[PDB]
């Protein structure tokens, strides 16, 4: 029920091998590690979680943009891109978090569907 | 070798039933109709053309954003969104033209791959 | 009543010395030249028109993104960027057309105020 | 040396009276409050800091997008928008952090000039 997709606006390509860390806000207001992974050759990251495990909560999807651009030997502006949202509070939904990256800019959108 | 995808930044959903017209610049410098279609329930428009027909040229992908937003009963700013590019000039490529829509803004990117 | 602003998402800067041409749609559906200029050091292009000249109608703002990128040694995807909209006197009176450029992407918004 | 500008892609306007909080990363990796304010009628927030105070380091700009949308009667997706970056004295000296808001999307760029 959670997928992350990342595209590269400089290369005109998927953003491959982008590290993504997902956190969930705990009872004590700390960010607890929830899941992580890397984008594939398609720019997509599938299989982060399950419908059982992806309960209601406030989630943070941290897209490691600096590490991405540095691995390409480019000096970027941002440390990361974060997307923070409440999920599943009206029951289970499916979420795609998409991001488009440039060295000094990024854009994100969500696609939320009810299965 | 050509796919168009449109998302709605207000609804957090695919932009369904968006009309898309593709033109190709003719020898006389006019825009010749090349292909057209509508986005599906996924926001994607597949099958516009073929690798035989999608020759080198300058192409214009016109995304009928005003018609989209008016069909939803919203008064938008832009008449359409255009994406104009040279295609296949180093041999055949596959192109995805993606757009993200709001009433007063849009963003587009291209993903170009070599099959 | 019309200002155009262009930014560069690769360098994190204004997009300076970018050619911008504005057209008005004529009765016969052709695009008539209306105003033009080059963005300044701030990425802004002021003084394109006046209230008296800027009547309701459909306008196209064409931004010469291809020349911009090539002058920076980058091959870009687009031939140019276009922003086509209707000026409406029932809405606010000043229009800012902003664009954010990358080699394979562009984003634009309208900021329309009184 | 730091200005934050927020625009609304739904209304085609500045995003007015939006709360913005700036933090600096401390030695212990916590976020220390640094500056805050609300955007003006132009969507801009000026005067957050001074050159003397704005030393190299990692900063976070948090924009209270959720309150903004709810005050307009819209349920938005995000809890807030964050922009996290490093200030580097080897680059240009003035930073503008711009954000463009929609209910389910945001876009941001940095304009860094001398
Ligand atoms: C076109 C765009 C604009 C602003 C932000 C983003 C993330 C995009 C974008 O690349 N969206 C996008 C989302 C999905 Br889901 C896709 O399968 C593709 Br192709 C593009
Ligand atoms: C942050 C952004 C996202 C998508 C598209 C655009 C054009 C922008 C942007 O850079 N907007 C912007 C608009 C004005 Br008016 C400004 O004075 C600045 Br500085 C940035």
């Amino acid at each position: 029920p959670l997928m992350v997709k990342v595209l590269d606006a400089v290369r005109g390509s998927p953003a491959i091998n982008v590290a993504v860390h997902v956190f969930r806000k705990a009872a004590d207001d700390t960010w607890e590690p929830f899941a992580s992974g890397k984008t594939s050759e398609s720019g997509e990251l599938h299989g982060l979680t399950t419908e059982e495990e992806f309960v209601e909560g406030i989630y943070k999807v941290e897209i490691d943009t600096k590490s991405y651009w540095k691995a390409l030997g480019i000096s970027p502006f941002h440390e990361h891109a974060e997307v923070v949202f409440t999920a599943n509070d009206s029951g289970p939904r499916r979420y795609t978090i998409a991001a488009l990256l440039s060295p000094y800019s990024y854009s994100t959108t969500a696609v939320v569907t009810n299965p």
